[PDB]
């Protein structure tokens, strides 16, 4: 049996990425994601957070994930979208979406997502950055979230 | 107004563990599948194409146990679920889990799957390496031993 090792030239390592965080926040290495941060002084109730995850996916993944986000939208109660954009993050194709919905009739969840697609020869990486807070926390956090997403960078050569 | 940056990978958010799978000379890697590892036969049976895929992901402490629970729940649901066996195990010394099962897909084909999970611990989190081989029910006589050999010879390449 030939031995197929990951990473290799034809199954490359995952793209790196960087997120700036403000003084009021701190990284959370226990979250279980490749990037996470939380306020050092969290409010009562919902704990706002931001996470980042990079994964290998097939060519066309950014379009497929956008469809999945569309489809998920139809199944979030009281879905309210602020906006969606097609953009670039370091020149790499990206998608950004901001919305809120009502979860179990019990809390309002507001989320800000950026997806970035880095292309390899045979496949892609999708970087997903997701910031979440409660609906009555958006006045406290939305500008901070926007800055973190705006200054997301990707490092495809390490 | 000057925000520091948090870079992945780093000591606190480390890179993913590598892994290696041997494949028969009658199989070939498939870099287009969209996974960190994939392979398929050069000449497959008709209908379903047998394949093996490998993924490694970052997860929280306790993820292997959690995934075992999530697989158990996914099961009580899958039509005509049939389990060959399950067990805790180790792979290159690391905690691991193995399960083999089949179920009915679309009422038209039986899908047989062999899964090995390996949990590599980092200081604050873990990696889960998941190896999944799949063929159709009428293909197990031709493929199950080949699957066993690939799962038996999975190795892990941690980095300090
Ligand atoms: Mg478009
Ligand atoms: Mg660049």
């Amino acid at each position: 049996m030939p031995s197929i090792r990951y990473p290799s030239t034809e199954f490359p390592a995952l793209t790196g990425f960087t997120v700036p965080i403000p003084e009021t926040w701190q990284p959370d290495p226990t979250m279980g994601t490749q990037f996470a941060a939380r306020p050092h002084t969290p409010p009562q109730g919902f704990t706002p957070n931001i996470i980042g995850t990079v994964r290998r996916a097939a060519t066309g993944a950014l379009h497929n994930q956008r469809t999945e986000l569309d489809q998920r939208a139809t199944q979030l109660p009281d879905y309210a979208e602020r906006g969606r954009t097609e953009t670039t993050v370091d020149g790499f194709p990206a998608y950004h979406i901001e919305y809120a919905y009502r979860h179990h009739g019990t809390i309002t969840i507001a989320q800000m997502i950026t997806l970035v697609e880095v292309s390899h020869p045979h496949a892609v990486d999708i970087i997903q950055l997701t910031a979440t807070c409660a609906g009555d926390q958006t006045a406290d956090y939305w500008d901070t979230f926007r800055l973190m997403h705006a200054d997301l960078t990707v490092q495809p050569h390490g």
